């Protein structure tokens, strides 16, 4: 069938730094915005899959980079922290749940 959404609790453990992702909060974002077309077609391998965002130099700015992919503003589709920092507007205590580098919702 298609695919369904996973429970919450998902752990992003690629890093030393890891972060949990609940789909139950992004029901607003199309699947396809995050699960985004490769070669046209939507893709829901895990994000830094090999061949995919496997760039671990949080310096890398290509599109492998997987901090890049995760953090960046410009990137054609939105990042984690893109799209919450236009969540968040002018609301200072959104921006810390949301964007926040310490203290937040993705990194406490
Ligand atoms: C403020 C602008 C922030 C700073 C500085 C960093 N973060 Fe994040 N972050 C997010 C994800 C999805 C990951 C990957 C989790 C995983 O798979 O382990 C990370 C990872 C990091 C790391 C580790 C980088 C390395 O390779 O060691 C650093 C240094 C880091 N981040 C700093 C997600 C999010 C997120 C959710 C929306 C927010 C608000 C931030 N990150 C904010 C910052
Ligand atoms: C971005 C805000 C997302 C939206 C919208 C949806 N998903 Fe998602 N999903 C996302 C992440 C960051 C993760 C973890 C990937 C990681 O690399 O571990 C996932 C994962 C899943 C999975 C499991 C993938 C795997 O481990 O094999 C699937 C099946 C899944 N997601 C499906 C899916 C559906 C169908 C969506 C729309 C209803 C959807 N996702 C939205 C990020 C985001
Ligand atoms: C490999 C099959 C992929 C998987 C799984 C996911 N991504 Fe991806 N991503 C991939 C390619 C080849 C590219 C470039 C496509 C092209 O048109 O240039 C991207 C792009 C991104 C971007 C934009 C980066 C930029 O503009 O520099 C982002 C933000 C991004 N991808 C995020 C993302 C997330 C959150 C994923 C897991 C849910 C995910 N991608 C999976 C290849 C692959
Ligand atoms: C917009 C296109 C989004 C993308 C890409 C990602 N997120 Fe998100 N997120 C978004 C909304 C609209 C909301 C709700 C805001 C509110 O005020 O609560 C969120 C919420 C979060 C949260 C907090 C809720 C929770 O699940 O505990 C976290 C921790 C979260 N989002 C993480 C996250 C990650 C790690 C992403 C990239 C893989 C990601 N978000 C993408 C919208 C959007």
């Amino acid at each position: 069938a298609a695919p369904k959404a996973p429970a919450d609790g998902l752990k992003m453990d690629k890093t030393k730094q890891p972060v949990v992702f609940n789909h139950s909060t992004h029901k607003a974002v199309k699947c396809g915005d995050c699960h985004h077309p490769v070669n046209g077609k939507k893709d829901y391998q895990k994000c830094a899959t090999a061949g995919c965002h496997d760039n671990m130099d949080k310096k890398d700015k290509s599109a492998k980079g997987y901090y890049h992919a995760m953090h960046d503003k410009g990137t054609k589709f939105k990042s984690c922290v893109g799209c919450h920092l236009e969540t968040a507007g002018a609301d200072a205590a959104k921006k810390k749940e949301l964007t926040g580098c310490k203290g937040s919702k993705c990194h406490s």
